[PDB]
């Protein structure tokens, strides 16, 4: 079996190896790269998204949150506030503010023992879950506006054309924003493009051990246990490295640069922060190995995690008996 400490693997695709996106995933997963949760991908350098950044400013950040936590240092929950409108160079003027700002450090470890030391006594603002898209529409590989979509692939797989649609969403992040615990919708892959500033720190539990991790968030949170049966689709819980290690739940950590991408596969628990102003790119995809994920994945039915108009026909056709219970959490 390959990668069988299920290590985060780093690839370096030629420009040859870059043309074909399905066939390099296949290839990632005959490595074993699957058996982390994540993957770094590092873009052959001659390639780029786009010629430049230089004109993203007025970007509308149409609801940025602020994300506001309680409970103790390495075990907490956020909850987002939402804040006015504001543009991309409007939040990179608040990003860059003496409130707001990265503190000065030795290095990323350094900056990662200052994020778990002191991340509950501040409520960072992050521009999350923006449709749209910073690649060129002439940049052939890795377009994450280009990919085939979700839908395409069930049918190809499955014979069975579905209505629904699959688009990127942008982040633009600071310090201190977070994203906590979870696997993707349906339990699907994502890749995560970071276009431009301040790295991405993961964290990710192999998705051969999540349910490790299911178990201790149970013990960690128990009123959000009780209350749902996959309250961890309400992202909104965080757990430290620290906590984790006391608890023996395996997992990695990987620190994540402007200019490379990352894969999450399906069922890898992933949560993260952000360094400083940073923006991000990322997108669902599907490949055949994910359709006895999907087929599997948990899902909220108390009526808190509330998601996109296409993952309807994912549960209608592959988890025909919970369609019923889920859409009763949905509407
Ligand atoms: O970058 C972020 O805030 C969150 N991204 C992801 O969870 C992802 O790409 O799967
Ligand atoms: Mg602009
Ligand atoms: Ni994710
Ligand atoms: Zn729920």
């Amino acid at each position: 079996a390959q990668n069988p400490n299920c290590n985060i693997m780093i690839f370096h695709p030629t420009k040859e190896e870059f043309n074909d996106f399905d066939k390099y995933i296949a290839y990632m997963e005959s490595q074993g790269a699957h058996r982390a949760g994540l993957a770094k991908i590092i873009p052959p350098k001659e390639w780029k998204a786009r010629e430049t950044y230089d004109n993203i400013s007025e970007i509308l950040i149409a609801t940025p949150l602020q994300q506001v936590a309680s409970g103790r240092a390495g075990v907490f929950t956020q909850y987002h506030k939402k804040k006015k409108a504001m543009t991309v160079g409007e939040y990179r003027h608040l990003a860059n503010s003496k409130k707001y700002q990265t503190p000065p450090h030795q290095n990323f470890e350094d900056l990662e023992r200052k994020y778990w030391k002191n991340r509950i006594y501040n409520s960072p603002i992050y521009g999350a879950d923006i449709s749209g898209s910073l690649f060129d529409e002439n940049t052939k590989q890795w377009n994450l506006g280009h990919l085939g979509t979700i839908q395409d692939l069930l049918e190809k797989e499955c014979g069975v054309v579905i209505e629904g649609v699959n688009t990127p969403y942008l982040y633009f992040g600071m310090w201190k924003t977070t994203f906590a615990w979870h696997t993707e919708d349906m339990d699907l892959y994502s890749i995560n493009y970071l276009h431009l500033g301040e790295p991405k720190t993961w964290y990710v539990v192999p998705p051969e051990h999540g349910q490790r991790l299911e178990r201790l968030a149970r013990e960690l949170f128990p009123g959000s246990s009780r209350g749902c049966g996959a309250f961890l689709r309400h992202k909104v819980a965080l757990i430290s490295p620290t906590v984790l290690k006391e608890n023996g739940i395996p997992f990695n950590r990987i620190t994540q640069e402007a200019g490379e991408f990352m894969v999450t596969f399906p069922y890898g628990y992933h949560a993260g922060f952000n360094h400083g102003f940073n923006c991000a790119e990322a997108i669902n995809f599907a490949t055949p190995r994910w359709i006895d994920y999907g087929k599997m994945a948990s899902q909220c039915s108390c009526g808190e995690a509330r998601v996109t108009f296409s993952m309807d026909a994912f549960v209608r056709i592959l988890q025909p008996e919970r369609y019923d219970l889920w859409k009763r959490g949905q509407d």
